[PDB]
C-alpha cells in the first residue's frame, strides 16, 4: 500500500484536493481508499467535539483514541489489500492544533500518539498553506498555519507544501507531479 | 491543600458502597467533602464513548485519559485548592489495572499518557477492595479479571505507603471502619 495525507488550515481544499487525487488514482486503476479525520475511527468523537470544548490535553486524547481506531480498523486493513489511502487530516493535525496552536508540547503529543498510531507515517503529506484570512482570534489560526509551516520544515522529505491559494486543477496537478515518482 | 483519597478494585468489590460511606462519614465530622467518580467525572459522555463495540485496547485507555485530563482539572484539583477532602471512586490505578494487566498496553507508556492528563496528581492514600475475581467495556471475563486483580495487587506492593489493601469480602462495617481508622491520623 501507499499512505498519503492532506493537511492544513479550515478552507485550504483539503477535501477537495483529496478528491480530486482520489480520481486521479482511480483513473490509472489504482485501488484507492479515502478517509478522514476526525471520526474515521470513532464518528462519535466527532460529533461529540462539534459542541463540547475541553482542555487541551482531553481535546488530543479524543483527537487521540479516534485515530487509534481509524489506524487499526481503517487504515492498516486498506494499506494490507494494497491500497494507496488517503486521509483528509492525521497526526500532524494534532501537532498543529493541539501543539502549536494550544500549546501542548510536541514531545509528549508524539509519545502518547507512538502507540495510538502503531507508529504509522504517511509516505507523503501535501501542506496547503495559506493565511488565516484567506481560508475559503486569528491569532490562535496564525499559530497553527504557522506550526504546520514548522513541521514541514522539519520533515522536508515527507511535506509537500502547495499555495492553496492557486486554482484547484494547479494544485491538483502539482500533487500529482510528487506523487507520480512513488506510483 | 485538601486531601486527595481514592477506592480501587474489581467490578462489584464495594467501591460506590465505601466511597459514599467515606464521604458521609466525613461530612458529619464537618468536612468539606467532594465525591466524584471515573469514568465520567471529567466527560460525563465518555461513558457512551467507552461502551462502542471492539474498541481497540488503546483506544480504550486514551478515552479513559482524556475523562481523566479533564477530571483533574476541573474537578479535582479546584476542590483540592480549596481544602476539600477530595474522594474518587476508581482513579489513575484503575486504567493500570484494566488496561495495563488486563489489557496487556505498557505501563509506562499508560504513565507518560498520564502524566499530563493528571498533571502529576496522586492520591495520598489509596484503599484498594481486593475481591476473588469470579466474583466481579468488552471481554471482562475470569481471565481477565484474574490479571486485574493480581495486577493491582502488584500496583500495591509497588506502592505499599499510598496502597491500603482489604480484604473485599468482610463485611462493610469492618471494611468501613478500617479506612476510617487509616485516615484518622490524616484528618
Ligand atoms: N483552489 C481553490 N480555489 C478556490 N476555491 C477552492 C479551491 N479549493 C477548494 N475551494 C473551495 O474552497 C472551500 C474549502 O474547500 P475544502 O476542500 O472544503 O477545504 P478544507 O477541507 O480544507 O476545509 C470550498 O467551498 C471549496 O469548493
Ligand atoms: N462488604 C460487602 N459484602 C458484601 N456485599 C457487598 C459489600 N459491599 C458492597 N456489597 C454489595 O456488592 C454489590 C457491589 O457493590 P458496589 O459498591 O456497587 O461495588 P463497585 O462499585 O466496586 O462495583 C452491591 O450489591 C453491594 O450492596
Ligand atoms: C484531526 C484533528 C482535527 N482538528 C480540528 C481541525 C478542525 O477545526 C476540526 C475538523 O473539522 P471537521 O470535523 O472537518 O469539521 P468542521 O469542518 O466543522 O471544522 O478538527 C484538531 O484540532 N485536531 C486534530 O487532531
Ligand atoms: C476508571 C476506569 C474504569 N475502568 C472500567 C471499570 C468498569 O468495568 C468500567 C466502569 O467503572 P465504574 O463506573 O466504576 O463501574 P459502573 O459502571 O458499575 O458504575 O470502567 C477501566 O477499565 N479503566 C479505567 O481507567
Ligand atoms: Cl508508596
Ligand atoms: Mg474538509
Ligand atoms: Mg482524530
Ligand atoms: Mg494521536
Ligand atoms: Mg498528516
Ligand atoms: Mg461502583
Ligand atoms: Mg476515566
Ligand atoms: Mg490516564
Ligand atoms: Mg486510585
Amino acid at each position: 500500500g501507499l499512505f498519503l495525507t492532506l493537511e492544513g488550515l479550515d478552507g485550504s481544499g483539503k477535501t477537495t484536493q483529496a478528491r480530486r487525487l482520489a480520481a486521479f488514482l482511480e483513473a490509472q486503476g489504482r485501488p484507492v481508499l479515502l478517509t478522514r479525520e476526525p471520526g474515521g475511527g470513532l464518528p462519535e468523537v466527532r460529533s461529540l467535539l462539534l459542541t463540547q470544548e475541553l482542555s487541551p490535553e482531553a481535546e488530543y486524547l479524543l483527537f487521540s483514541a479516534d485515530r487509534a481506531e481509524h489506524v487499526r480498523k481503517v487504515i492498516l486493513p486498506g494499506l494490507a489489500a494494497g491500497k494507496v489511502v488517503i486521509s483528509d487530516r492525521y497526526l500532524d493535525s494534532s501537532l498543529a492544533y493541539q501543539g502549536y496552536g494550544r500549546g501542548l508540547p510536541l514531545p509528549w503529543l508524539r509519545e502518547v500518539a507512538r502507540e495510538a498510531t502503531r507508529g504509522l507515517k504517511p509516505r507523503l503529506t501535501f501542506l496547503l498553506d495559506l493565511p488565516p484570512e484567506a481560508a475559503l482570534g486569528l491569532e490562535f489560526f496564525r499559530r497553527v498555519r504557522e506550526g504546520y509551516l514548522a513541521l514541514a520544515r522539519a520533515e522536508p522529505g515527507r511535506f509537500v507544501v502547495l499555495d492553496a491559494t492557486l486554482p484547484e486543477e494547479e494544485i491538483a496537478r502539482a500533487i500529482q507531479a510528487h506523487l507520480r515518482p512513488l506510483l
